[PDB]
């Protein structure tokens, strides 16, 4: 039993100043290929939109 991705999971950022945080998958877009996760920067929530090409599974 294996899986590529699952809603409600946690994924880290790709790079940049945010290359040390994760997010909470709220919704997915298979038809296109996007992903939304709620990250936390400076000790505060921050909902941002990304894509598998800018995130990683942890």
């Amino acid at each position: 039993a294996q899986v590529a991705f699952r809603e409600g999971d946690q994924v880290r950022v790709v790079s940049g100043p945010f290359a040390d945080f994760t997010g909470t998958v709220t919704e997915i877009n298979p038809e296109r290929g996007k992903v939304k996760v709620m990250v936390t920067i400076f000790g505060r929530e921050t909902p941002v939109e990304l894509d598998f090409s800018q995130v990683v599974k942890a």
